[PDB]
Parts: structure tokens; C-alpha cells; sequence
């Protein structure tokens, strides 16, 4: 799947911020625009230390941010269920999506 992480007008947030995948289909974030941008996944309480392990090596160091000479990153995850993400610098902005696997 593909996502676009911000725009060339500087908005915070992802295009589309709900996508729907196949177990293990990756999902490349693409940084759209001069503002930088990261993708970290919640770890929703009470799941598995396998999902939370796949759900971190899933989302950007905090001291990551997409930017015009590193502007891609990609996810996968096998595990059925559905997933938040944001990003950290915006994550006050409501810049978050959701992650459907299937
Ligand atoms: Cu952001």
C-alpha cells in the first residue's frame, strides 16, 4: 500500500489515513512537502509481545523524520487487526491514520 505522509501546502496529515492490507503487504510512506514527518505505531495495551515487537520494528525512532533526502519508509505487518499511527512531531495536530490488516 502507499501513503502519502503530508502535502506541499504544509497540512499534517497522512493520505488516505486509513488503509486497508494483506498480511505482510508493506505500506510505503512517502513524505509529500518540505515539512519532515515520522510514522510511529501505537501498542495497543494488552496485546501480545509479538505484535508489540512487530508493531516497534514497524514505526521511526523518535529522533527520525522523513525528509527530503531520506523521504521513505516501509512497514510490515502479518499480525490481523487494526492499528493506529502518527507521527510524533504533529501528533498534537491529530496527524495519525489507521492500519487495517487483513
Ligand atoms: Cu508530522
Amino acid at each position: 500500500a502507499k501513503v502519502e505522509v503530508g502535502d506541499e501546502v504544509g497540512n499534517f496529515k497522512f493520505y488516505p489515513d486509513s488503509i486497508t492490507v494483506s498480511a505482510g503487504e508493506a505500506v510505503e510512506f512517502t513524505l509529500v512537502g518540505e515539512t519532515g514527518h515520522n510514522i510511529v505505531f501505537d501498542i495497543p495495551a494488552g496485546a501480545p509481545g509479538t505484535v508489540a515487537s512487530e508493531l516497534k520494528a514497524a514505526s521511526m525512532d523518535e529522533n527520525d523524520l522523513l525528509s527530503e533526502d531520506e523521504p521513505s519508509f516501509k512497514a510490515k505487518v502479518s499480525t490481523p487487526g487494526t492499528y493506529t499511527f502518527y507521527c510524533t512531531p504533529h501528533k498534537s495536530a491529530n496527524m495519525k491514520g489507521t492500519l487495517t490488516v487483513k
